């Protein structure tokens, strides 16, 4: 088999808006940030990174930024690249590695809930239509269909370029069924609160919204735990998992937004409707949470 | 206060497909098929007719043929025009009006989970935005979010245009919460097997699944209920009930669109990915429940 | 068949110094009557029958029948249980103690199958010779008495007349009554009193009537005689205080309110079940004021 | 603050009945099997043990052969006594003490909800009435009600005997949350497909229903994990969960009796209604799925 992979500490990078434009040099400068303080790769455009309300213009700026703010550097871009609309999903792919990006996260069609089969054929045309890494982004929660395990394996399998699953899903049987059945695979946390219970199970990394203001503590989770050193990770998750509760006060990325702002690592709470800013006791509950971390500057 | 509205019986139209372009003359053909079989109203491009997968110049097109087919009739073309993004929802309501919507169905953002402050204001600029009335849809199931009862009525009493919701939770105790507090807005069923249980509760009308099927059925059901013959529409209502439920065996519009292929009123069974043909047992079900029903034709 | 309908009471159980206060009950019961109620049940879920002991259940019945005796209203005596001989032996002591039908719980806990949740049942009625109405609450037992299950029992079971339904699921309602308007749709869930019976339901096992009983019979018999236009406006207004009675587990918020309307003397529960919160007391506290409440 | 607790791999009992009696024979020969394969605990009369319609005297009677079973080894005796009328269960906690249990687990009470004050004084007034460990036991599927984490702590803390909590939630990042705020106590995994998952998060036990079939692999696994041999662990946790599913394909303990009946571990497949056998259907699957397995004998 021997699959090419990107797994590690990664991070849904946040988009800071200024005027109501994608703030490119703020952005430069939070990736370099997080490039410092040891983190594998960037995802740009993913939910964290408000894809739904970027221009697709906008989707290739924040990826080239990525693109180029990782060269020289061992860091790689798994750019969100996903549709509920499958001849987009496979056209948003292609622009993907054409602009650069070494890998696509690929979220499960949203809204128009597509069978098990529908999901599969989704899938498929996408990891064809592309000679770089596939990782399926299962989120439940937000999309309202689930990609099961059987069809998840099935497509690995099946499929050269797919690699694993970034899963958002609180469900760690599902993490147990899919790695006792296809050990193969790199199962990524998407849900900060269980990084460290989804990698001592044998994950392979995390695609991480709290990594946006604490990339250190993340990536030394996570490296901890790729190391079998399960003591050391499993203290950091539990340190972790007060902010990693508070950022999820509101919909994601509210709260994380509202945390850059408050420790000055963006310049403006600026967001794209439908979302806006948090009610005023959520934005206070944060800002207390946050006294108990050391969050590292520029 | 006096809202405008669009409200009695009402058909979430299917597309239909052929070698994977919109069939421009089934479309019409369809909608005659609705005009002339008691309807009130027609909703291009709704979750129904896979908004999801059709292009912007497909809306264009759907919602055209829908406005040039009901020209001379008393049928109303209420467009769905909604988005997860609010610039891209209040440019998809003002071309619906360009292109002589009579008013507009706008589903609540899915995906990105806005709170109930970002559903108002998104909402508040898509009514902004045009002159012509706009439904609130909310679809939890599918969305991933809820429009809370307050919103729903803040909405209504602040905004002109926006004069009601279609809800599709099934969740009858909202409906009773609805119209208690706020008995002047048109609370629309989108859940074709409680109709009857909605519109006995002060519903006024429906946007309708089973309608594409069984036009004359629904029409009289609706009517019925709003002349306050509530024995004979939940007759209908009762009689409808296992078409109703066979209709969502699978994601709607997969039941729909087979059921319509199998009567002969489409030429092709034909989806845009992620959505595919139901399953081999599915496609049986639904064929033999049709049998109990009088299907009209052309 | 032999049936039990129209609008009933989830009789509440008064405690004074951790006895089932008798008096009281008596008290309350009569209360109903007056007020346009057509069966009482006693030792139901808002009767706290979780925390009753075996000879409490005995009293409450006998209290409750024996108050209703020369009255037109009827006894359905709360007697299920999760395992099915101590369910069978209920059903004979409810009976026994002369209740004129049984309420009884799907089993909860243990999550029978729906081919054990059919033996269940037909265990208990082919053991007794009163009416059974099944009682589907799935947010508090952890199963579903499915639709099949209980169409299935009514057809097949002589005294099994219907179901009290506790599930917010009016989709399931018409399912039932679609496939078997013969049986007895009862409403367990206070707010949507209306559209169960404007779908054809027959009647409601109700908290709300414990506070507002002349309200609740109001609105269950101007549907029954489908004047749909005033049952609706009496739903609609109880709406809020339908609400706030379950703002925390049943019976806390309505044992809170006789309290605080000066029908009970005490607002007094047995562990498990507490006092509310502040902020749920205060809630209830200022809904209540918008209700003319009977005294006795 | 030196807590006295039972803890290590430890089996929900089934009961066994002939001519439906309690087979007391049975019974002790089930229990000398599973202490002759590594199990630390035995729990007689918990779930699995169809606490719900054994009678008290036949409470007594599983209690009093568990006890006797154990003596002259080091296999502790954690009875099911619990309630949900908190007078009942204190009656019970006592009647356990009396007959010589080590400990009580002790479930949050059905049916009835209370909130989290009543469970708050229904354990405190069960750990007033005895001198002996009392585990908690959270089931939310089964129980209607949610012991919160804070309501868990608060009583860990005040309740001298009260020393931690069966998890049977299928939620991990609760299991983080108590042991990242309180890891003095003792989380003890209540759902065996995610065994290594609790374990491997500081858990130090396990009350499992597959061990009754197969102790010594559910033994083996939890010894590996609490001598931090992860990656053994893992190794059984990932072998088991074809069977550790299947034994929930109807209600435990149906599967489980009925493996234990297709395994010549018990002489009939007996229940008391309102439990009964599975379909036919699940019993082969169940029949298929042990094939993969060696089961010892007695
Ligand atoms: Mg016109």
């Amino acid at each position: 088999m021997d699959k090419n992979i990107i797994i590690g500490a990664m991070t849904a990078l946040i988009t800071p808006f200024k005027n109501g434009k994608v703030d490119e040099q703020s952005y430069a400068r939070l990736i370099k940030r997080q490039i410092e303080n040891g983190i594998d790769a960037v995802v740009p455009v993913g939910t964290t990174g408000e894809s739904a309300t970027l221009t697709h213009e906008e989707h290739r700026t924040c990826i080239e930024i990525a693109v180029e703010t990782c060269k020289g550097t061992k860091v790689k871009v798994l750019a969100g690249a996903g549709s509920n609309a499958t001849h987009e999903a496979v056209g948003l792919a292609k622009f993907a590695k054409e602009h650069g990006a070494d890998g696509i996260l690929s979220v499960a069609p949203y809204y128009n809930k597509p069978t098990q089969q529908g999901l599969y054929e989704h899938y498929k045309a996408i990891a064809q239509s592309v000679d770089i890494p596939v990782l399926l982004y299962n989120v439940p929660g937000r999309t309202g269909c689930e990609i099961s395990t059987d069809t998840i394996i099935k497509l690995f399998r099946d499929c050269e370029n797919i690699y694993g699953v970034k899963e958002a899903s609180g469900n760690i049987d599902k993490c147990v069924d899919l790695l006792a059945h296809e050990p193969r695979m790199m199962l990524i946390s998407g849900e900060d609160a269980i990084n460290y219970p989804i990698l001592s199970n044998g994950g392979k990394g995390v695609i991480s919204v709290t990594s946006n203001l604490l990339p250190d503590m993340i990536s030394a989770l996570t490296h901890f735990a790729l190391d079998e050193n399960y003591k050391e990770a499993k203290k950091i998750n539990d340190e972790l998992y007060n902010i990693n509760k508070i950022l999820f006060c509101e919909s994601n990325p509210i709260p994380i937004k509202t945390a850059m702002y408050l420790a000055g690592l963006i310049e403006s709470l600026e967001f794209r409707l439908p979302l806006c800013s948090p009610s005023k006791e959520n934005f206070a509950k944060i800002e207390e949470v946050m006294k108990k971390y050391k969050i590292k500057g520029f």
